[PDB]
DNA sequence: CGGCATACG
DNA sequence: CGTAT
DNA sequence: GCCG
């Protein structure tokens, strides 16, 4: 009743085991600050099945048959069950290890093997990371000090508001280019840690060179806090707010439109579905998925896909809006 | 036991 | 090394 | 940590 990989699934943004999830997740998350991404990937296998139920899990015998739960995810959950709290994600929590990975990663342009040195160095705090900045790249420095606006929630009414100036800035740069909102917004949420843009143009090849002109267009317009040929640029944005403004992460993306079906379904995510639909494609169909296109590598050919429902269909799944890619 | 997604800056 | 889903 |  309950298949293996998360592409096979829907998985709703809000759903019936909410505690039982974040305990996985705390334990997924502190694996991986370990690097143990085998033990990360089970952990988070195993929380997304369970936002994958349709109702709450109450007793532990309804874990039995679920692909992902083991002796150690069960364990989690009994505990869970039976006293409303497991001691090892609460040891987790409270560790000196896991709140200072948790806060070092959390910093733009920080990554767990640069976190874990800095704490093997002794440092704890933010602080102690500015009082020594010849540490620091100047994507950390950037990172660094707007670390506390990106800490606040973007929320989907600041969207719109920078959706319309980037279009203006695209509509310059390559008139009919057209931005298209990814990232977990499109999968409904209401809150995010960023806003992911992908952006084209119907006529193949026009798109070549643009994100530059995009970049230089929205520097000129004064909004670019931050940002490094190329097609991705991870920046920092101003956002107006009432009387001032504020820092916000934006991430922009462009893609051919022969490709833009892959890009849209990769930067939609979740990452989690996007991991297991590619280990999917490639384990159980024999075809290499990236974020460009879907390879077969018999005929040593790709598939042209003109929407996102070719590439499940390719794929032999059934199609799963954005609002069911929550894995 | 091997495997665990796959790319770009 | 960082970043993205 | 779990699957196949
Ligand atoms: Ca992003
Ligand atoms: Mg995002
Ligand atoms: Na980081």
């Amino acid at each position: 009743w309950m298949p293996a990989y998360a592409c096979q699934r829907p998985t709703p943004l809000t759903h019936h085991n909410t505690g039982l999830s974040e305990a996985l997740e705390i334990l997924a998350e502190a694996a991986g600050f370990e690097g143990s991404e085998g033990r990360l990937l089970t952990f988070c296998r195993a929380a997304s099945v369970l936002k994958a139920l349709p109702s709450p899990v109450t007793t532990l015998s309804q874990l039995q048959g679920l692909p992902h739960f083991g002796e150690h995810s069960s364990r989690v959950v009994q505990e869970l069950l039976e006293h409303g709290v497991c001691e090892e994600v609460e040891r987790v929590r409270r560790s000196e290890r896991y709140q200072t990975m948790k806060l070092f990663t959390q910093i733009f342009g920080v990554g767990v093997k640069t976190a874990d040195r800095w704490y093997r160095e002794g440092l704890r705090t933010l602080d102690d990371l500015r009082e020594q900045p010849q540490k620091l790249t100047q994507q950390q420095k950037a990172g660094l000090q707007h670390h506390q606006d990106l800490s606040t929630p973007v929320l989907r009414s600041d969207v719109d508001a920078l959706q319309q100036v980037v279009e203006e800035a695209v509509g310059q740069a390559l008139p009919g280019a057209t931005v298209t909102l990814t990232g977990g917004f499109r999968r409904g949420k209401l809150q995010g840690h960023d806003v992911d843009f992908l952006i084209t143009h119907p006529k193949e090849g026009q798109e070549a060179g643009l994100l530059p002109r995009v970049m230089c267009r929205l520097q000129d317009q004064g909004l670019i806090l931050y940002h490094q040929a190329f097609e991705r640029s991870f920046c920092i944005f101003r956002l107006p707010q009432p009387g001032s403004w504020k820092a916000v992460r934006v991430d922009l993306v462009v893609a051919p439109v022969s490709q833009f079906p892959f890009a849209l379904l990769g930067w939609t995510g979740s990452k989690l579905f996007q991991r297991e639909l590619r280990r999917f494609s490639r384990k159980e169909k024999g075809l290499w998925l990236n974020s460009h296109g879907l390879f077969d590598p018999e005929q040593k050919t790709f598939f042209q896909a003109a929407s996102e429902e070719d590439i499940f269909r390719h794929l032999g799944l059934e199609y799963l809006p954005p609002e069911q890619r929550n894995a």
